[PDB]
């Protein structure tokens, strides 16, 4: 029985980056960057026009001008020449046409004359004002995203600022899915037969998996018998997926195949961790026959133990293999709403309800947490809602509301509900 | 020109809930609830072991017992009495036979014998230990998930466990894109004519809208011409998308057509707010000829206050119309790590790349801030890492290194890179 801190390193010094590959503009969404991205032109790649208004040559201050052109996109005041005692309209975004040197906004003029147009400038503006000079924002050749930098929206609007549709990318594994159990029915089961319960761990697992963007191969329920699940393990390993998660079947059962069967065919670096919940937790790696490696979860049939092992060990491997940098989750520290008792032996990783408030109850703002209840490994309830995992030493004391713990944030940070 | 808060309520008082629609499980995921849910029989359905073991009548005591049965799943040990004197086999979820009222786990015991099976019980026993009585984890008829809840992926396993597969939401609006201008090509141009740049907001509000989960219906790019632009507004209203986003042609140009088609088509509830960037932003509502209402954003041109209007006011009217009950953005408390000048007249929206520390630089754990630099609205570089938003008010005053500041959470806290 190893420490979680020890079965966690072991999984990030087995886990190995996938291949980068190439994908289109919409499909590099949410992955790593495999390349740097340098931009082919300058932004703006013409001096533009911050304002709608009027170009002009700045030393010529207030006074009455002729409008010469009119300049908002294109060719528009091409061979142009703004010269002192003129001006020119432009739009924001407007290419400036020769000779003018700066922009007042149009708000500080005042358009003059019937109809040949004329301007009002009603004030002295400076050189430069209110132009964007070329490569400004961006200059030619620049680098505006690097090797191992996520693609979000703005990452996004890089690409196609630079031109780029096709972009080198480290893609998502791909996850293998299944049940094990002679008591489980598929989640369709209307009345339960004796001793039959719902496949709850595979839709749950799916659901896990589509939420950190991966492929999932869903292979089904498979039954308490070694020749059945050697095959679907087989079948799975030489499918062409990078993980593979079981739940079940990892206790000391005498129908529990799931560790002796990694163990054939792989290499087990452990089967068993110190934590509440999640200890009969297995990890291998398996070389499938040319050629590839396949990371295997052998995750436990309880409920909260299946996703709680989920969230601490499988999503830093998916994003590992995925090309993150930090693949680890976010740890903050928080203050306890209500008393909670930690165990004697095991750290635990309390299901909790977190927020954000102006008071945490030390006069400072901060983070606070709310149990989600009886914490029974076998009750579904207690992750309901949980976006943290609070890690409770074990020294068996009571932790009485506010006191602060380390929490484990499990769900998206910008979709928190405020207090 | 209005506070942001104004524009905020004005908004969130217009957007209405969209009407539920029925799903399938894996559909549901992310989406808000719409019904209740009521577990049809209690989990476990049946009394079950907790443990690996021996079903044993606690009384008894340690000693040395005949195994009358076994009992995995399913109909094992059915019409079997376990009476004082015996035991039977379990495994953990396996159904308790009928007479036993307590499990010992398979540590405290030792087969006996070779070849009928006998076991020894190393200790004594307490009635109903290591037994998981029906319903312990949840009740028949008891409700598991409620209207308002949204669903991740412990809440799939709910309805997988209630045997849920299709699911009443509230389903996610169709959002319609376009951009507007002359001198805008498409992304996958090459060389670059005279005063042409390639169509940036566009694609990132694309993804911007794929991040949060909706269908986009992308209407590409739009000249600056007020029939043209009439035209393409007139379809997307009538196609049954539920949020028009426009980017451009709402500054104060001669050929800026947004601001004026809208209050032609429905009612423009505000078209300037007072915030450093994103001044020139356009609100709308059009009702769609029998019928709906379609929300209209006129979003400003220049990419960040383009990306930072859409994080500020399209993301809560997304998920308002997706039936989220907390749709505002996650605000916390941070510490500079560098020193800001804030604006005199306007508050800022200046974007950061925040994480947490141990030391936030006071002596306790907290999250802290760097800027992403020059902040001019063209700069898209400034929005490049900025998970928030730190909200300046309109002071003039230098913010020095080490004060507090509010910001907005603006990317998964849960995709948080820790220091
Ligand atoms: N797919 C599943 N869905 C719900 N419960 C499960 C699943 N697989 C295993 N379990 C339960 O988890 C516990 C441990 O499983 P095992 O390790 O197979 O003995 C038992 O109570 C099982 O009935
Ligand atoms: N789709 C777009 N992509 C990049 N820049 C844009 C886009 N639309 C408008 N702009 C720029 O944003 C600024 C304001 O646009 P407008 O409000 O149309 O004058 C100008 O500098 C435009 O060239
Ligand atoms: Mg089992
Ligand atoms: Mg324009």
């Amino acid at each position: 029985m190893i420490p979680t801190e020890e079965a966690l390193r072991i999984v990030f010094g087995v886990s190995k980056r996938l291949p980068p590959v190439i994908v289109s503009l919409y499909e590099a969404l949410g992955k790593v960057l495999a390349e740097d991205i340098r931009a082919p032109d300058p932004l703006p790649p013409y001096p533009a026009s911050v304002k709608d208004g009027y170009a002009v040559v700045a030393s010529d201050g207030p006074g009455e001008y002729p409008v010469i052109t009119e300049s908002r996109a294109g060719n528009d005041g091409l061979g142009v020449t703004v010269t002192p005692g003129t001006v020119a309209y432009v739009t924001t975004g407007g290419p400036i046409p020769d000779g003018a040197d700066a922009v007042v906004q149009v708000e500080d003029t005042k358009v003059i004359g019937d109809v040949s147009k004329r301007v009002k400038i009603l004030i002295q503006t400076k050189k430069g004002t209110d132009i964007r000079r070329v490569g400004c924002d961006i200059e030619k050749d620049a680098t505006v995203l690097t090797t191992g930098e996520r693609i979000g929206a703005s990452e996004i609007g890089l690409l196609a600022t630079a031109g780029v549709t096709m972009v080198k990318v480290y893609p998502m594994p791909i996850v293998a899915i299944l049940s094990t159990g002679d008591e489980l029915v598929e989640p369709t089961a209307g009345t339960l037969g004796r001793g039959q319960i719902r496949d709850s761990n595979r839709a749950m697992l799916v659901a896990a998996v589509m939420q950190q963007q991966c492929k999932v191969v869903d292979l089904g329920i498979v039954r308490d018998d070694r020749k059945e699940l050697e095959k679907v393990l087989d079948e799975a390993v030489s499918s062409g997926v990078d993980i593979i998660l079981t739940s079940g079947g990892v206790s000391m059962g005498d129908r529990d195949f799931v560790k002796p069967l990694l163990e054939e065919k792989g290499k087990v670096y452990f089967s068993k961790v110190l934590m509440k919940p999640g200890k009969p937790l297995t990890f291998a790696e398996i070389r499938a026959k040319p050629g590839k490696t396949v990371l295997a979860f052998g995750l436990p049939g309880n409920p909260v133990s299946c996703l709680v092992c989920f969230n601490i060990f499988v999503v830093p491997t998916i994003r590992q293999l995925a090309g993150w940098t930090s693949p680890h989750p976010l740890r903050v520290r928080l203050r306890l709403q209500e008393p909670i008792k930690s165990d004697p032996i095991r750290p635990e990783f309390h299901r909790a309800i977190i927020k954000w408030k102006d008071n945490d109850g030390s006069g400072t703002p901060g983070f606070v947490a709310e149990s989600t209840g009886h914490q029974m490994s076998s009750r579904l309830l207690s992750m309901r809602s949980a976006n943290a995992l609070l890690e409770l030493p074990a020294t068996g004391n009571v932790l009485s509301a506010g006191s602060s713990v380390s929490a484990i944030i499990v769900s998206d940070i910008s979709a928190f509900s405020i207090d």
